């Protein structure tokens, strides 16, 4: 089955669409900017780097 909104949306902060994701075990869950910079905080984890979930189109006419 797909996702939903009521169980992709940022973990932490619940606030945002979670437009990022990461993908290192400690983390594992979608975020945002603010909840981001939660998981993140430390200089422990700052080796992640995000993943997208949305990108422009091909085409702009
Ligand atoms: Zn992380
Ligand atoms: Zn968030």
């Amino acid at each position: 089955i797909d996702p939903y909104l009521e169980d992709s949306l940022c973990h932490i902060c619940s606030s945002q669409p979670g437009p990022f994701f990461c993908r290192d075990q400690v983390c594992f869950k979608y975020f945002c900017r603010s909840c981001w910079h939660w998981r993140h905080s430390m200089e422990g984890l700052r080796h992640h780097s995000p993943l997208m979930r949305n990108q422009k189109n091909r085409d702009s006419s």
